[PDB]
């Protein structure tokens, strides 16, 4: 059972920016990923200093960096705390009609596609480099999750038979043919050294065979 929605009309427009403009460094979606990642494991961290049992579904706090050269995918996996169904349909727990309006206002004036996460709106960078992202998710007070879009208006949503994952969100971005370099280890080790040094929680690149 998939559920259909259109992106509000802000959002449509910032997607079709980001996949449009001319702009190289395209580099700084890793960076954005991984913030977002570092915000949802701060969440459920400070939830857990009063209720210990917020971590019953996994106490580790880490990101993992995934990359699959067979299934051309990067996949982003935190154990954060996860978005609802609500937040999900909700710009990925974002403001994110605000955000773009910012974010373009700031465009006009000079700054660079680089900047968005100063405007909340980071994820949707992901589309520098994926023809389509998928957001796999499970927050601990709502079922597993689903999302689904390749941008052209719309996205999906269904619960999500899948892998459980206990808690936090995995982002698999299925890759541009013209972007693999980010599934090589030696630029997805690069863009985190030169990018994520102050991330407080362990990043392990997992290696393929
Ligand atoms: N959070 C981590 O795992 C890192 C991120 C930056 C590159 C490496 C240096 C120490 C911190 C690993």
């Amino acid at each position: 059972e998939v559920e259909t929605f259109a992106f509000q009309a802000e959002i449509a427009q910032l997607m079709s920016l980001i996949i449009n403009t001319f702009y190289s460094n395209k580099e700084i979606f890793l960076r954005e990923l991984i913030s977002n990642s570092s915000d949802a494991l701060d969440k459920i961290r400070y939830e857990s200093l009063t209720d210990p049992s917020k971590l019953d579904s996994g106490k580790e706090l880490h990101i993992n960096l995934i990359p699959n050269k067979q299934d051309r995918t990067l996949t982003i996996v935190d154990t954060g705390i996860g978005m609802t169904k609500a937040d999900l349909i909700n710009n990925l727990g974002t403001i994110a009609k605000s955000g773009t309006k910012a974010f373009m206002e700031a465009l006009q004036a000079g700054a660079d596609i680089s900047m968005i996460g100063q405007f909340g709106v980071g994820f949707y960078s992901a589309y520098l480099v994926a023809e389509k992202v998928t957001v796999i998710t499970k927050h601990n007070d709502d079922e597993q999750y689903a999302w689904e879009s390749s941008a052209g208006g719309s996205f999906t949503v269904r619960t999500d038979t899948g892998e459980p994952m206990g808690r936090g969100t995995k982002v698999i971005l299925h890759l541009k043919e013209d972007q693999t370099e980010y599934l090589e280890e030696r630029r997805i080790k690069e863009i985190v050294k030169k990018h994520s040094q102050f991330i407080g929680y362990p990043i392990t690149l997992f290696v393929e065979k």
